[PDB]
RNA sequence: ACAU
DNA sequence: CGATGT
């Protein structure tokens, strides 16, 4: 209903899907970019959305921040809740890096705690999430 | 049919 | 038009 402006917004960007994947996190209130991941040569939209949320969790935890995270990805929100990224992406030499990062993110979720609410950004009501890459 |  | 996901 109401945007929680005191929050962190995250999003993936890509060149192809599967394709080159990156993500960033921004202050929802200001749009200030708070972190940006260096592009990974091959991944999927959903793996990147998942990595972005998990990085957000770690970023807020390290800073002792109780802000919620917004993501526009129903899939990634569920994967974080399950602590399991059920990606269909083939595991081969080309996808090894993204799969390592995904597996390491899952490992972090299974060894750490957090209270951070992970909220759905309601794109149909509010427009593009503030971390969007402007490519659609 | 909904979310990317 | 193509793809990734529940
Ligand atoms: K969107
Ligand atoms: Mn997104
Ligand atoms: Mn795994
Ligand atoms: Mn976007
Ligand atoms: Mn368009
Ligand atoms: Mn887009
Ligand atoms: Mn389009």
């Amino acid at each position: 209903e109401e945007i929680i402006w005191e929050s962190l917004s995250v999003d993936v960007g890509s060149q192809g899907n599967p394709g080159i994947v990156e993500y960033k996190g921004v202050d929802t209130k200001t749009g200030e970019v708070l972190f940006e991941r260096e592009p990974i040569p091959i991944g999927t939209n959903n793996m990147g959305e998942f990595l972005a949320i998990v990085h957000g969790l770690r970023y807020l935890k390290e800073r002792n921040s109780r802000k919620p995270i917004y993501s526009d990805s129903q899939t990634a929100i569920k994967w974080v809740k399950d602590k399991k990224a059920k990606s269909t992406l083939v595991r081969n030499e080309e996808t090894a890096l993204i799969w390592k990062l995904v597996d390491e993110a899952e490992e972090w979720l299974n060894t750490h705690t957090y209270e951070t609410p992970i909220l759905k950004w309601q794109t149909d009501k509010w427009g593009e999430i503030k971390a969007d890459y402007g490519r659609k």
